C-alpha cells in the first residue's frame, strides 16, 4: 500500500575497489538499498548482480543496482560516498607514489560531482574519499553547495584504525579497547597523538613505566602508522588499500543514518578552530543525525603543534594549487 | 560421523532474572549452547523451552536445556556463570536495601557450588555475579579451587556501564566512545574514576574546559553510578537489575570463548596489586582465552587511593567475618 | 544543527515481562528509541535505567524511557508494541489457564489504548501481544481506526517457531532451514500445516521416507506445538512466555522499519481470504515499509479446512462475545 | 599463563579476490584468525595489513597474517578454503568463457595443495572454490586424503543464492524467505529446481495459479541462474564474481565451526544417493560439527533426471580425463 518507512539510500560515486566493498558491507549489514556508479560501462553491473547475490546468502534485503546516469544515481540518496578518481599517477614508480600528485588528476571529478549533487540531492550527507582528500572535501563543499556540517572526507578514522592495531598488538589487548587518534591532513604529515592513546582510557604513560611497551617502540608505531598507506601500495603493486578505507567510510555513514554520535575523527569544515577557516582538515568529530555535530580542539604540546601545523601548510598549499587549476 | 567442532557450552547456575537474561543473550547471538540450573524445579525448565523457541525466531542453532544435577549441569561448561542466591533479605524495606546483608544467606551457596564445581568442571572458567560480588568471587574461589586467572567477578563492567551511559547523555555522544571506570568494591564505597574519564581517549577536562560539562555534573554523575543499583531496586519494587549485568557478564564470557583480550574491569585476584593479597576487588584486566590474563594497576591519586582504601577495608573486613563464621 | 536522520522510535505500551524484554532487544541492536509505558509506577523507570546502561555495555547508542502519559509515550512512535493486560485469571488454577479467559479483562485497556493512538500516532504501525490475540487485534482496529494494512497481531510466527525448533530437534537440522507454519488463531484451536512442512524448501514427506522421522512423531510435533504455550505457563508456575513472544515481535517490527518484506505469519485484516470478512485472524502474510502488503491464501485439504473452521469459529465466537461486552 | 580457548583459524588458500573477501568476513565478524597464503609475493602482506586494520575500525580482534609457506599456512587450521586457480583461460574471448577450460590449468595446482594439507592438517574441514568445482573436489579429496565427510566444494549456495534473489525480487520479499536450489555439476548443465520453490515452504505453484508470477518468468530465472556466472565475467571485463562466492564459503565454513547444522547444497561426496559413486557433485546436505553429516537424495521427475544425468555425465567425463592426465 502507502510506503511508510522507506529504506536508507547510499550512493557510491565510483565503483573501484572501495565503492564495491562499501556496497558489499551494506548489504551484509541490511544498511541500506546501495546505487553503484561509474564512467566505466559494465563494471559496474557485474559488481550489483554479485552483491544483489549476497543479499540471498546472507539472509538480508536491500537493493543494489547500476545507474550510469548522475540524476538516477544521486536522486534520493541519503548520503553520497565519493571515490570516483585516480589512486596512483599513471607511469611513476610505486617508491614515488604520493597522494598529492593525484590532484590534478582528481580535481576536475570531484568538482563535477558535486555540481551534481547540488543538482539532484542538496540535502544529502556526503562523504569523501578520493585523495587528495582534504584538498578535495574542499573542492566538493565548494561545488555542492550543502551546508558545511554536511560534508565530511574519510581519513583520519583510517589512519587512526591502523594506529589502533599496531598498540594492540604492542599490548596484546582488542583495538576496541585501544584508543588512539591521528589528526591532520591525510598523507606523510599526518599526526598520530601518541601522547593520547589510552587503553580503555588508561594513559599510556603508566603502561610506559610497567614495561608493557617502550617509548621508542610507541614512536615506531606513529611512524608505521605515517607510512601504512604506501606500505599497502607497495605490497599490493596495484591499487591501493580498500578494506579498512571501506570500513572508516560506512561506519561514517552509519554514525550518521543512525544518529549514533560516535567520536569519529575525519576531514571536517574548520570554523576557526586552531585559527583556521575555510577549509577542511582532519580533527576527531561527532557524527550523528545532523551531520558533524561537534569538533575537537585538543590542546597540542610543541611537536604535535610542529606536526600539525606542517600537516596546514600542506593542505592550504594544495587549495592554493587547485585554485591555481579552476 | 565423530564431531570434530563442538559448540562452547555456558552454564548458569542460577535461572532466575540474570541467569535467563544470560541464556536470552547466547541464544540470540548462537554464543553457546546453555544449561540451566536452580534448586526451583519446573521454572528452569519452562524458560529453556521458551529460550529454545527463540533460536528458531533469530535463526540460530543452539541446544538450551534445564538440567537439575550438579552433575549434568556443570559436566563439560567452558564456562560458568553463577547467579544462585538472594536478590533482597525478607521483610526489608527498600530505603535499606543493602549488598551486605545477604552475605548470611549467599555464602553458602556459593561455596556449595564451588565444590560441585571442583568436582565436575575444575578446568572451567567462572564468572561470578552473586552478591556481594566481590566476598563470593573470594568464596568461590577457595571451594572451586581453580587456578586464581580462571575466576572473577561480574560488576566494574556494569558500574563503568552505567558511568559511562550517564557521561554519554551528559556529552551527547555514544557511550561507545566514553570509557569511564569504576574500581574498588561493588557498594557504596565503588570508585568512580572521574579524572580518568576519557571520550575517545580525550581527557574529560577538555569537555570541562570548553564549557560542554562541569565538575559538579561530573561528581553527581558519580554519585549517581554508585547508587544506581538501589534505585533500580526502589524503582522495580521486586528484585534487582538484570539487563544489563546479564549483558555484561556475557561480554565477559565472551571475551574468554572468542579470545578477545577485552580491557574489562571485573572482580579479581590481587597478588601484589596495590599492594593487596589474597583476595579479589575490582580493577580493570584483560579477559582473553587464558582467562585474566592481565591485572592492569592505575597511578591513583591521594583522593583515589583514599576512596579505594576504604573499599578495600570493607571487602577485607568482610572475609575475615566470611572465614570466621564459616563452617568446618 | 537541524537534525536531518532521525532514529526511529517503538513504543512499549505495557513494561511487564515482554515490553522489557522487546526494549532489550531494541537496545541490543540499536534498532530504535524506546519507550516503556505502563499503568504501574515506577517499574518502567527501573527498567528504562537497566535498559539505558545496557547500551552502554554492548556499545550502542538508542534512548530508552519511561514516559508515564499517553501523549508522551505515543508521540512520534513509528511503531508501537501493546502488551498491556494479565496473563493469567486471578484465582484460576494453573492447570485451567486459558487465553479466552482474559477476554473480559483485557478488551477494555486494548480500546483505551486503541482510542490514544488514534489521537496521538495515527500514522504508526501497530503490533497487538495482549491475548486473547486475534479478539484483541479486532477490538485494536476498531478503537484505533488505523489503514488496514497498518495493524497486526504477533501470535503465529511464534507458534510457527515452537512448530520449527521442535522439527529441527527431529531431523538434527538448524531451525533456520526448516519453514513450518501455523495458521489460525492463536490457541488450542491452532492450525500446525504439518502437510507445509519443509526443509530449505524439500517436502516433509522426503524425510518421512528416508525415515528422518515418522508420519506419527510429526503429528506428537503439532501437538506440542499447539500446547506449547500453556506448558510453559505451568513449568514457570507464574506469568507466562515471553523471550521468544518478545523476539517474535521485534522481527515483525524490524521487517517493517527496515522493508526487509519477510513473510511472517501474523494475524491480520481479513478482506475475504477464506470467505472471512470484518475480522483478524493469523495467516501467512508478507510485511514491509508498508505494512502488511500481502496476505497469502494457502490451499487446506480436508483436515486442514476442518481445523481451521475451529479456529475461525473460536474466534468469531470471542468477537461476539466483546461486541456484547461494550 | 596457559590458553583455554583458542580461536578457530582458517586458511584461506590463494589471496586473490575471494581469498581477500572471505579474510575481510573473518575479520568483519571476528569469526577466527587468518591466514592469507598464496604464489604471489607481496600482495598477501598488503591485504593482511589491510585486513588487520579493518579489525580496529569495526572493534572486533583477530590475528590476519600472510604466510609463503605450506606449512605455516595449513598447521593449526580448522577449515582450508582453496580458491588458489586461474579464473579465466588468457587469450580467450569473454564471450567464450568457460569454466571446463579452467581443468589443465588449475587441476595440479589443487593436487599439491591437497599433498600438503595431508600432512600438515588431516583434521581440517576443506572447502573448495576453484573451479571446475565439482572435478577440483574430487582432486582435492583424493590428494588430501580426509576423510569424505571432511570435504566439500562451494558452488550450489551461490547458485541457489542468485536463484533466490531473482524470486525474491519477482514475488517482492526478501530472499530469506525464498527457499529455491540449484543441484549438479557447478555450470551450463547445472539444475535450478524450479518445481521445488518455496516461499517459506508455501509452493511457488499457487503464485503462478494466484497471477503473481508466469510459468515463463520462472524459466527466464532458472536460465538467467545458469548464466550467472558468465554474465558477471562480461560485465567485470576481468576476473569473476568474488562477493557473494564469499560469502557462500564462509556461510558453509560457519556451519561447521559452529556446528549449526544448516542446511546448504554443496559439492559432497556420494555413495549411493541418485546411483553416484566415488565421485562429488553438488547436492543439498547438513554441514556441522562433523562436517557433511547428511546428504539429501530428492525425488527427480522426469525431466529433472534427464538434466541431473546431464551434468552427472559431464563430471565423471571430466573425472576420467583428469585421472588420466594426472601426473605421478
Ligand atoms: C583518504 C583515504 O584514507 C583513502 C584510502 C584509500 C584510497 N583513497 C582514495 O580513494 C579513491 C578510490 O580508491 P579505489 O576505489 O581503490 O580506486 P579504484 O579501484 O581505481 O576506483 C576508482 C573508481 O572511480 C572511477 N572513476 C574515475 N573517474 C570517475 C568519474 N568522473 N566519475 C565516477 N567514477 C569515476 C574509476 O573508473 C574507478 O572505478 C582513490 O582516489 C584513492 O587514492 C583514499
Ligand atoms: C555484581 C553485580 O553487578 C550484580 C547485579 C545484579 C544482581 N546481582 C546479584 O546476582 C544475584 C542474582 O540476581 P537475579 O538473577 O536477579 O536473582 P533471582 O531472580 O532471585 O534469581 C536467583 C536464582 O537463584 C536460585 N537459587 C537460590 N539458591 C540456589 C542454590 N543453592 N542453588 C542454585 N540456585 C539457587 C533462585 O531459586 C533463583 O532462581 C543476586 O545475588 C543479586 O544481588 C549482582
Ligand atoms: C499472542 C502470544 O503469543 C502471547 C505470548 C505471551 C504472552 N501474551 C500475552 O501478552 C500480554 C503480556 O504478557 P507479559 O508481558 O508477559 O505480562 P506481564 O508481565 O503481566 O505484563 C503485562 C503488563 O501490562 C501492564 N498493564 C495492565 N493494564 C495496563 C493498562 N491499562 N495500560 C498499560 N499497561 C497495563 C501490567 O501492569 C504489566 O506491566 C498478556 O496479555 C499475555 O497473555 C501473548
Ligand atoms: C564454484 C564457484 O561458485 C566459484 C565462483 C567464483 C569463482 N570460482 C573460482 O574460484 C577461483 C578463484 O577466483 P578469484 O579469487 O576471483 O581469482 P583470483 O583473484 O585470480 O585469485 C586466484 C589466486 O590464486 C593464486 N594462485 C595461483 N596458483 C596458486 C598456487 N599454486 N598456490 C596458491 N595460490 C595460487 C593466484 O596468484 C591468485 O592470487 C577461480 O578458479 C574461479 O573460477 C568458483
Ligand atoms: O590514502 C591511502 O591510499 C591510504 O592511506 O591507504
Ligand atoms: O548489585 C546490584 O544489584 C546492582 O548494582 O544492580
Ligand atoms: O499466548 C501464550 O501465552 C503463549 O502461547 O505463549
Ligand atoms: O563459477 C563462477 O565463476 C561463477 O559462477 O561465479
Amino acid at each position: 500500500p502507502a510506503l511508510v518507512q522507506r529504506r536508507k539510500k547510499v550512493a557510491m560515486i565510483g565503483s573501484g575497489m572501495i565503492g564495491g566493498t562499501m556496497g558489499y558491507l551494506c548489504a551484509l549489514r541490511e544498511l541500506a538499498d546501495v546505487v553503484l556508479y561509474d564512467v566505466v560501462k559494465g563494471m559496474p553491473e557485474g559488481k550489483a548482480l554479485d552483491l544483489s547475490h549476497v543479499t540471498s546468502v546472507v539472509d538480508t534485503n536491500v537493493s543494489v543496482r547500476a545507474e550510469y546516469s548522475y540524476e538516477a544515481a544521486l536522486t534520493g540518496a541519503d548520503c553520497v560516498i565519493v571515490t570516483a578518481g585516480l589512486t596512483k599517477v599513471p607511469g611513476k614508480p610505486d617508491s614515488e607514489w604520493s597522494r598529492n600528485d593525484l590532484l590534478p588528476f582528481n580535481s576536475k571529478i570531484i568538482r563535477e560531482i558535486g555540481q551534481n549533487i547540488k543538482k539532484y540531492c542538496p540535502k544529502t550527507f556526503i562523504i569523501v574519499v578520493t585523495n587528495p582528500l582534504d584538498c578535495m572535501v574542499k573542492v566538493m563543499c565548494e561545488a555542492s553547495g550543502v551546508p558545511t556540517n554536511m560534508i565530511c572526507g574519510m581519513a583520519c578514522m583510517l589512519d587512526s584504525g591502523r594506529f589502533r592495531r599496531y598498540v594492540a598488538d604492542a599490548l596484546s589487548v582488542s583495538p576496541r579497547d585501544v584508543q588512539a587518534t591521528v589528526i591532520g591532513t591525510h598523507g606523510d604529515c599526518m599526526v598520530p597523538l601518541v601522547r593520547y592513546i589510552t587503553v580503555n582510557g588508561y594513559p599510556i604513560q603508566k603502561f610506559i613505566k610497567d614495561g608493557v611497551v617502550t617509548e621508542k617502540q610507541l614512536e615506531e608505531i606513529a611512524e608505521h602508522t605515517k607510512v601504512s598507506g604506501g606500505e599497502i601500495v607497495r605490497f599490493l603493486g596495484q591499487g591501493s588499500a580498500y578494506y579498512a578505507p571501506a570500513a572508516s567510510a560506512v561506519a561514517m555513514a552509519t554514525s550518521f543514518l543512525n544518529d549514533e554520535k560516535r567520536v569519529i575523527p575525519c576531514s571536517v569544515y574548520c570554523n576557526g578552530e586552531y585559527g583556521l577557516k575555510d577549509m577542511f582538515i582532519g580533527l576527531p568529530a561527532v557524527i550523528g543525525g545532523a551531520g558533524i555535530e561537534r569538533v575537537i580542539e585538543l590542546e597540542l604540546n610543541e611537536e604535535e603543534k610542529k606536526q600539525f601545523q606542517k600537516s596546514v601548510d600542506d593542505v592550504m598549499a594544495l587549495n592554493k594549487a587547485v585554485a591555481a587549476l579552476q
